[PDB]
DNA sequence: ATAACCTAAAATTTTATAGCAAAATTATATGGGATT
DNA sequence: CCCATATAATTTTGATAAAATTTTAGGTTA
């Protein structure tokens, strides 16, 4: 009988979810117990907007407040299944996208970022990590989460068949695909394969850790237990403003341990590799995100692929 | 309370502005209610159970498997406002109907190179439907749609840059007659000199003025334009007559649309850079084009990752 | 004698989707330890 | 400045039918 409550009934229903959405949860459920949207009675459209309204004055970002607005709408959704959705509307008429554009690494940026990297005494460390993601465009936590049962040395193959994160409180777990969508392989070139080799044969000082039958992590932080995506991300965020300061060019405001993936999947898409070929590596289940890597076309376009294919 | 005849009806006023192409196709459905003892239920007294035997009627009495799941959705729809309006609580049409029914739909299956160059060169030849050999040129050159094929006229094509301009299609329907219902197309030098064959060798044309729009390319016997329904008629004598001079016939399914389905996936498998197909096909969502792509494994995957 | 065309009629197919949030990644304040 | 980590904010990612086209039955004509 009150908007708190009810987004708490739709969180008591779908319960089978991983850790972290809980977390992304109870983040909204504070925003609505911190609100006055969210003490009025859910039989009491024009308010909806109203609360656009303010979490854009809070500061957070469109997505933030837009990904919100599809919770609540499920929340009432299903209330009216058991008046008229008032979060049926479109986000970008109250509030305008003022999202950052994720801009790729150019290919010249790259040859001096790997570069910086090398030489410098500090992270020259993570440059076996960094190649081989600008050669796989594995997912930050399918890095921390391969060991030495999901690589193919012989027949240059990585098996990406589950993610190692970890969460405050509950710490290290594994996190793996319910069916067989999930696991890819995928194939190491001379740098990627190089690279390996020699974070093997230099990893060091590994205390002992097994978590749900995986052990003999590739990377490890200096504490002894293998790396996280927080640990990766703020070493990029040093790392980043470290090039920034000895180069003029700095890099891109989006330069995170995914772009090293925008990047890689942004190349092969650009050399006119084959889009369905692309989307197994990527490791996408829906072709339209693999597809949004690919340039709009136009006549000129067109007629020219035509005339390249007569 | 009421039936579903009279939901079904309800539900048609409250969602007027359709073409005719719909109200024909609305009207097969409430036919098939009226007939079928489900239409006579009253709304409240439906069951899933109910809701799931319809199915198999329509399917024992002779209806495809993709006839049965568009009814399926016009009827979920119905009950989905009559939900709305709070009449009934649960929508009885709710379910997939792969679990009822088996989908033992036609593989639609394209012409391969082999049989292109080989069904081109028999239209070329046979006297009594190289009249239509510059149209199939075209239809497998620029794929496009059947009725958007008889829409092109005088004014659409562009000789100087040779694109061709599709902003409309042509229809035909019983009593209503002619009626007019957005992308470019390059044209190749072989479409093109079909294209200049066309116009040159056009005569016996009737005085036509629809919507807006007259001399049309593409005209019957009787000096007015082709429709859909006389090309379609035209493939249905075509293909049998190909079929008789040639051991290894056709596809079953070959159609106008399968010479679009042919140019698509051609141009595909030839991998046509990004969205320019889908550009050139005219698809709404980029989806729609990646249907005529090859299915990859690992294999395909690590021969094209070669660099 | 058989197809070849035509048309009303009944059928099949083509085409259309953001988004009725989860679940990841990234940024930051805090604080201790190694460097310039 | 590096690193680790708790906290928090941002990003990345899972057909509630219209409107066409195809086929078919019946008839005439080449």
């Amino acid at each position: 009988m009150t908007v708190c409550q009810l987004y708490a009934k739709q969180i008591r229903h779908r319960g089978n979810v991983k850790h972290n959405t809980k977390l992304g949860r109870e983040r909204l459920m504070r925003i609505l117990e911190q609100d006055r949207l969210g003490s009025c009675p859910i039989d009491s459209l024009s308010d909806a907007k109203e609360w656009a309204l303010r979490m854009k004055e809070k500061g957070l970002s469109y997505k933030t407040i837009n990904n919100d607005k599809r919770s609540l709408k499920a929340a009432f959704y299903t209330a009216i299944q058991d008046r008229k959705n008032p979060f049926d509307f479109q986000l970008s008429d109250v509030l305008d996208d003022d999202t950052e554009p994720k801009v790729p690494l150019t290919p010249a940026q790259e040859e001096s970022f790997l570069s910086f990297i090398q030489g410098d005494k500090v992270y020259q460390k993570h440059y076996d990590a960094i190649v081989i993601l600008l050669g796989t465009g594995l997912r930050i936590s399918e890095l921390c989460g391969l060991t030495d049962k999901d690589l193919d040395f012989e027949n240059r193959v990585i098996i990406v068949s589950h993610q190692l994160l970890r969460n405050t409180g509950v710490g290290y777990y594994i996190d793996e695909p319910k069916t067989q969508s999930g696991v890819r392989k995928i194939p190491m070139n001379e740098e990627v394969y190089q690279a390996f080799q020699r974070v093997i044969k230099n990893r060091k000082g590994a205390k002992p850790f097994i978590i749900d039958g995986y052990a003999n992590f590739l990377f490890l932080k200096q504490n002894g237990y293998p790396m996280t995506a927080v640990d990766y991300g703020g070493m990029f965020g040093r790392l980043v403003k470290k090039y920034n300061k000895s180069h003029e060019e700095a890099l891109p405001k989006t330069t995170t341990p995914h772009a090293m993936r925008h990047t890689f999947c942004t190349r092969l898409a650009n050399a006119g590799m084959n889009p369905k070929a692309l989307q197994y590596i990527m490791g996408h289940s829906n072709i339209t995100m693999t597809l949004n890597y690919y340039a709009h076309a136009t006549f000129d376009s067109a007629r020219a692929e035509m005339e390249r294919l007569a």
